[PDB]
């Protein structure tokens, strides 16, 4: 695989969004992955409606602002036959009744692919597919205050994840400890968090924060 990958430079990635005070990170992760795969297919980058997922994908198992899963979101898009654009179905950070309108659908998928729970497999997926939906253990103050560099939290869990995010690439930089590899991760806490909304998560360090434990992408 390549040593460095950044799908932002290929046009696959929309700007950083902000989920607010709603537990809807799974929806932002899913829209990020579907935005990348739709661009791969059509060459058009169109921001997708997280609110559509929050309001409408309960039957696939999601629970709105109380949590959900990216795979359930991909299943909704397939079962529902579409997903509205962000412009047409804007984000309100609160769960409401479903207002999906197929006339404004701009995305589709035919299912999803779950990646084996290994960072080596996640690397191959990122290198060949595009941005990948992942879940991480973000429940640490160090993550809130992250500003730059490679994020490494000794107390991070590799099994209990609480936050869906999007891997848009990976790379390296020289560090004091010579743990130099990172996943380039798009968060949904706005651009004031981290590095313009992004974090460099430790890569190849025992599946740090569980980044390879629940990785998937939609088939387009």
């Amino acid at each position: 695989a390549p040593r460095s990958v950044d799908w932002r430079e290929k046009g696959y990635v929309t700007p950083v969004k902000n989920q607010g005070q709603c537990g809807s990170c799974w929806a932002f992760s899913a829209t990020g992955a579907l935005e990348g795969q739709m661009f791969r297919k059509t060459g058009r980058l169109i921001s997708l409606s997280e609110q559509n997922l929050v309001d409408c994908s309960g039957p696939q198992g999601n629970e709105g602002c109380n949590g959900g899963l990216m795979d359930y979101a991909f299943q909704y898009v397939q079962d529902n036959g579409g997903l509205d654009s962000e412009e047409s179905y804007p984000y309100e950070a609160t769960e409401e009744s479903c207002k999906y309108n197929p006339k404004y659908s701009v995305a589709n998928d035919a299912g999803f692919v779950d990646i084996p729970k290994q960072e080596k497999a996640l690397m191959k997926a990122v290198a060949t597919v595009g941005p990948i939906s992942v879940a991480i253990d973000a429940g640490h103050e160090s993550f809130l205050f992250y500003k730059e560099g490679i994020y490494f939290e000794p107390d991070c869990s590799s099994e209990d994840m609480d936050h869906g995010v999007l891997v848009v690439g990976y790379g390296f930089e020289s560090t004091e400890s010579d743990n130099n590899k990172y996943w380039l991760v798009k968060n949904s806490w706005g651009e004031e968090w981290g590095m313009g909304g992004y974090v460099k998560m430790a890569k190849d360090r025992r599946n740090h924060c569980g980044i390879a434990s629940a990785a998937s992408y939609p088939t387009v």
